[PDB]
């Protein structure tokens, strides 16, 4: 079975680290992110997140959101937990990093749109 | 303030409540969709988010992850509490809809994209 | 039919002219936009780009690529030419706005997504 | 300087040929993919692209349109040219999938989203 239970590391260089996601498919964690749309000076921030038991899956879809403490902005990704043909647990996920803009007209350019394939650290 | 505590409807139709986000940011409400990417009967289904809370911001940013309890999906919403021109409390939103794939060798037509402007239901 | 060849406007305000799609599907036309990511000074750019027509649909699927000629930025939008249920016509596109970084280690940051619904100016 | 002339494969497999990018910055070339989101036979298709020509930029911004032959989608890429550390050109993109709907009240689950790098093939 796949599962998020644990230290990764991506392809960014940032490290997560997962813990006992309980009966209701919930779980938290840390981000390490290694870098920064921000010139700001980053810290790890917290991760409260959520996955699929429908079907208690093997290769369950998942979804998490990041508090970022050194901005104001917030972070999701969607992603499932795969088994890679060489035997291995890999995270393959997709994001959006929202910004935090002033006044509502400037909200067109607030988000950001991006890949990470995170792997057993 | 623009305040996310509360009942909130959609474009597409969807409604979703929020309770009270706790000192830490975090909240949890229910999402009661009005459309659903798979012919299965739609089921209210929980909600994890968080709120970033930097500069104790009256327009925070925020994110939550729906955990679909009538599919093998997870949704990731990414937006923030505008406080329309008008006098009203707009939510702007973009989410990202992963489905489940059986084989790795699938997964890059497994995430959606779009848009969503919640109003106080 | 639903048709691009037209003057179109969008709910940011930018404004969009097409000209006759030939047989191939193309088309061409010039972009207006009435906001920037870029503090740049904005300058009509040329819109050059394609139409779906293998079953000679009524409501066609497109694409086209926006050469900024007053940044360094290309976007692409994506949507569907419709007959909204009041008779009228609609695009609702979805684009991908690309930036240009300097190194390729800056590159998870170089792209904003984003809605724009053109209705016939 | 890192050119779009060429023959190209990516990540899924998928190679795509761009010929001459004449001055006003257009090229044409063919798109023989790998995967589809369609059981239909994949055919080899058209790409209508642009290379942005700001500041006769070494690693420049491009953007292109797929017309599918054998569907009635159209992709969009969108992306930029680098020139990678070990001395090669590698092209990062981002995509957006457009399916055709038969009812605009179904708009929202027909835009898909991902990633893929090109390599010299
Ligand atoms: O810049 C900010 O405001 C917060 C940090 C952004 C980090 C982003 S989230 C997606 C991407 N992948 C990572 O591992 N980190 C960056
Ligand atoms: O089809 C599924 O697997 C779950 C249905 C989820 C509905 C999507 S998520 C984002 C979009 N906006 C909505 O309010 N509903 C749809
Ligand atoms: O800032 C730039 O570098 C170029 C202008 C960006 C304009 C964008 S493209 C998507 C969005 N919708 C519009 O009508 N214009 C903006
Ligand atoms: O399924 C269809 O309707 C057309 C198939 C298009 C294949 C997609 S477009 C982006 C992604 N990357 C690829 O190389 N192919 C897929
Ligand atoms: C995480 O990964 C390694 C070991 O886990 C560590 O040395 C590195 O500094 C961490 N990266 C960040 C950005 O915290
Ligand atoms: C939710 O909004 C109103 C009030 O809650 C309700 O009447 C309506 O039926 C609901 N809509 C959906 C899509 O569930
Ligand atoms: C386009 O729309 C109107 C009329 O077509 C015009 O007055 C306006 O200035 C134009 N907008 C831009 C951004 O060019
Ligand atoms: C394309 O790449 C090589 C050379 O063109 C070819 O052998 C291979 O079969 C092709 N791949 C696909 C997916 O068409």
């Amino acid at each position: 079975k796949c599962s998020l239970t644990g230290k990764w590391t991506n392809d960014l260089g940032s490290n997560m680290t997962i813990g006992a996601v309980n009966s209701r498919g919930e779980f938290t964690g840390t981000y390490t992110t290694a870098v920064t749309a921000t010139s700001n000076e980053i810290k790890e921030s917290p991760l409260h997140g959520t996955e699929n038991t429908i079907n208690k899956r093997t290769q369950p879809t998942f979804g998490f959101t990041v508090n970022w403490k050194f901005s104001e902005s917030t972070t999701v990704f969607t992603g499932q937990c795969f088994i890679d043909r060489n035997g291995k647990e890999v995270l393959k996920t997709m994001w959006l990093l929202r910004s935090s803009v002033n006044d509502i007209g400037d909200d067109w350019k607030a988000t950001r749109v991006g890949i990470n394939i995170f792997t057993r650290l």
